[PDB]
């Protein structure tokens, strides 16, 4: 849901 870290359910990030 961030955008730091891989790519998390919606945003392109974990953190």
């Amino acid at each position: 849901l961030v955008v730091i870290v891989q790519a998390d359910w919606n945003a392109p990030g974990w953190y």
